[PDB]
DNA sequence: CACTGACTCAT
DNA sequence: CATGAGTCAGT
């Protein structure tokens, strides 16, 4: 029982390791990705104020 | 020392655990405001294959 | 001396 | 079976 716990204490932190690492890059291609779409709509709207319309929000 | 690492433990798991919330907020964050931008795009831009040129991130 | 990985216990 | 917390060992 001690050595099946063992393992599951084991899996869990990498899960909850790898779940920590994931979320840090998807945040990170998000936030990346919201800066290409923000600048490609500058360049087709010119005169558009995008960051007036859908704020920039903090990382 | 049994006291100050009982509470560093409590401390690095929380950071851990905040470290973790705080990247899943982030993408969360920034994914709804990606598909604001996506949107807006296709409304200004209706003619323009947006996908094409910035595929959506897979989450 | 504080931080963190990993084992154990109790949920 | 999965996880929050105390503990020990290593960073």
């Amino acid at each position: 029982k001690r050595y099946k716990n063992r393992v599951a204490s084991r899996k869990c932190r990498a899960k909850f390791k790898q779940l920590l690492q994931h979320y840090r890059e998807v945040a990170a291609a998000k936030s990346s990705e919201n800066d290409r779409l923000r600048l490609l709509l500058k360049q087709m709207c010119p005169s558009l104020d995008v960051d007036s319309i859908i704020p920039r929000t903090p990382d």
